[PDB]
């Protein structure tokens, strides 16, 4: 049910423009969706979960939320506090 020239043809008997729908099978075997797990949300990158997870960065001492204690389970252990020197000289 595309375009059809005899404006009945695809009616006459049994006819729909080549096959069913349009030429034979271009409907499966390939799909994206959870069936059993209705809760799965976007991607999981599992060893990059750092835009989203609880862990990595310093929540710890001067973060907005009040827990203190190294993270979450220690994941990042440290990169935001002093450490030492870094880019700056004269």
């Amino acid at each position: 049910v595309n375009e059809a020239n005899c404006k009945a043809a695809m009616e006459i008997v049994c006819r729909r423009e080549f096959g069913h729908k349009e030429e034979e099978d271009a409907s499966e075997g390939v799909t994206t969706g959870d069936p059993d797990c209705p809760f799965t949300k976007a991607i999981p990158r599992e060893e990059y979960a750092n835009k989203y997870g609880p862990t990595i960065g310093d929540k710890i001492r001067l973060g907005d939320t009040d827990l203190i204690a190294e993270i979450e389970k220690d994941f990042a252990l440290y990169g935001d506090e002093s450490v030492f020197g870094g880019g700056k000289v004269i």
